[PDB]
């Protein structure tokens, strides 16, 4: 039949240039290989071309040296569109179900293939929109049920780039739906971003944010870079792999992973990420370690860059070093607050470890979702929005859901644990809920 | 010559009757070997004996089942005199620097042995007082070699039980001052206390507070059950090793170490601790759940909450537990920023939290240490005794060359607005 594609950037922000960098070149890799605009829904916030801070105005790469890839990006859905219901109503095919945006769904057919890259961001069973709410796991996978149901695809591949991906799809993923997936890491460590300031691979002096991430950057430089006739998914995968581990160094990269119908991975690239007809001739089928920054660390290494730059303007100087003292001090409550909600709820002798602990590979970070959301929106109401960063202590929300604490028990928590702090414009009544 | 101690309690309030406690025991114990009441110094806050919350007023155990070691110990230095300008001036045998308390000293002689004693909790390169100012090791080891450059005494054993108690002689001991010591940690981990409410070798059901510390309860165990006149230092030191050390050394116990002239380590153990005449017919040779010296505070916090499952009180308790925390969230927050705001996002952590390789000192200036504690404790607030675990972090911020100016800025910055209560060192007194 025909390929449609679903890019995603859940990010906002300069810092975040990357995310968008990303699904722009991966819009690019699909129009050189005969995917049609018409079939592809780009999603992003749309604030990178045009930023002040961009050197390049109307410009983004995703390569130190790579050309644009923004002209031709349609504004599908961008600003305060991309979120997780126009996700999930443009992944179905149901255009009666989506706000805002230019009416593009996935309106496919029984023999059609989908492809969707993810890109911004993650925690355990969240992955980032720009605005609140996020995408949670299980909300996810039933669209992803709902549609093969439909009878609305014949086959589907979907990457995940974000903060412990893996998370998205362990324990609640089945591999009867035609879906497989790669997540650039495990359910438990960071993602990471690569063409990053001052490191081994170096982006231009004028570029004072990280322009991709190992993981996305490694399978589109890997798909453009080869005959995707003669190349498999699998091939792909365990390029992938090597690309993002660093050789298996784990503390400078990520376990890239696979879920869902491991038969797909037999199958040529070609059915996802089409042909172009450029590639015939190309090395069918060993690369230098990437330099790298932790996802996580990388929107504070910005603030901090511009900090060190903005030295002859102590006026708009001391205003990155106040929107810095800010955010950590936020960082600090949101991580402080979740401690003592364990020590109130447990006691301080076994907090830590029921809140922080792992289920084994494989097994399900929540067993009730309905209470995680909930856990989540208790949590905002009295201690404020959890921001992008807060993603990271979903673990905790889910741990304390699989403990089975009573909502009254985490509502007087984060009462006691709270009630006293005072988060400014940071709080849910603001910023909407997370879940 | 006559044989002379020192026993220093560093803690304060029901919750550290572990450290009062191991003192008490110590002083029994060396008065039963024949050490007089006149050569042995006691630092203790004496807070423990007649407190509320004793099951048994005038009593204090340091064994779930072991007898009173409260009775007679002398009040030598108590309450706001558990100084460390009163513990120099003790050990030094310098009468006119004592303030307050029995005014007992250490005035020994070229042929006499003394033996040191401490227990509460410490932080690296910091040990523990009731009260502010707290021990900062150079100050102490100075002191130590003062004593010696006066020939006070002929051989000296320290015995030291704190967190990260390593790191007060690690860089900075000599070998050549006539004193061997043992810590019960080395200089990057946590010491432990034992015999512990929920614990295994359980105390009395009475009491909501842990009774000795491991490694104390080690040693004095280990000295009043075998024959000292036999028994070597060293032999000793493997005993408390093996057992403080437990069943996992890295974390469930800890490494004691050895510091200083070790040829002190062939004597035998009665030089300093005395004989217990009631032990000839003693031999010669001999797992325990614990708890974490940093955590005890809040353990007691909770096992006094769940002692009034009896309202009005029941949430009082609460209300400390979360000002507690609350504040502990504070400075371990404080410090991350400050590091942020001087090394930047990507160097701060490494830079802040780098442990430096044995036999290297903590800090290079020790008078920088000192004045970064009290630039931060000014705009950040009271270390306490919990804040004494950010003293690397310090001692890190001193050895990058940091400007007093810079860090008041940092500091500012990150603690501009933060209403610590009345826990100020204008209200606590500064840390250092």
């Amino acid at each position: 039949g025909t390929r449609w594609a679903v890019l995603v950037a859940g990010s906002n922000g300069y810092g975040n240039y990357r995310h968008q960098a990303d699904v722009c070149h991966a819009y690019q890799l699909l129009i050189k290989g005969g995917v049609k605009e018409e079939n592809i829904v780009v999603f992003m916030y749309d604030d990178i071309a045009y930023n002040a801070m961009n050197p390049r105005p109307g410009v983004i790469i995703n390569h130190p040296q790579g050309p644009d890839v923004y002209a031709g990006v349609p504004k599908d859905y961008t600003g305060e569109d991309v979120t997780p219901e126009n996700l999930y109503a443009v992944i179905l095919g149901d255009k009666s179900k989506v706000k805002g945006g230019s009416g593009k769904v996935i309106n496919s057919n029984p023999e059609d293939r989908i492809f969707i890259f993810y890109s911004n961001h993650g925690g355990p069973g969240v992955l980032g929109m720009p605005n609140a709410p996020f995408v949670y796991a299980m909300d996810f996978i039933d669209v992803l049920k709902k549609k093969h149901a439909s009878g609305g695809y014949k086959e589907m591949v979907i990457y995940i780039e974000a903060c412990e991906s893996g998370s998205i799809f362990e324990g609640i993923m089945p591999k009867d739906l035609n879906i497989y997936v790669t997540t650039a890491s495990n359910a438990q460590e960071n993602s990471f971003g690569t063409y990053c300031p001052g490191m081994n691979p170096p982006p231009p002096e004028e570029y004072v944010t990280c322009l991709g991430d190992l993981y996305s950057v490694s399978w589109m430089e890997d798909s453009e870079t080869h005959n995707l006739k003669r190349e498999t998914v699998q091939q792909q995968y365990q390029s992938v792999r090597k690309r993002t581990s660093n050789s298996n160094s784990y503390r400078f990269g990520s376990h890239v992973m696979q879920y869902g119908d491991t038969n797909i991975t037999a199958e040529k690239l070609y059915l996802y990420h089409g042909f172009d007809p450029a590639t015939v001739n190309f090395p069918p089928h060993l690369e230098a370690k990437m330099e790298v920054v932790n996802q996580r660390d990388a929107e504070l290494l910005f603030m901090w860059q511009m900090y060190q730059r903005s030295n002859h303007q102590p006026e708009k100087k001391t205003h990155i070093l106040e929107q810095i003292t800010e955010t950590v001090k936020h960082r600090n409550h949101l991580d402080g607050s979740v401690e003592l909600i364990g020590v109130l709820l447990y006691g301080p002798g076994k907090s830590s470890s029921v809140l922080h602990s792992v289920r084994a590979p494989g097994l399900p970070l929540v067993d009730d979702w309905t209470c995680l959301k909930s856990m989540v929106r208790v949590f905002e109401t009295h201690c404020g929005s959890l921001t992008q960063y807060g993603m990271k202590h979903m673990r905790a929300f889910g741990n304390v859901c699989n403990s089975g604490v009573s909502k009254a028990s985490m509502e007087e928590a984060c009462k006691a644990a709270c009630g006293g702090y005072d988060a400014g414009l940071l709080y849910p009544s603001n910023t909407g809920y997370s879940a």
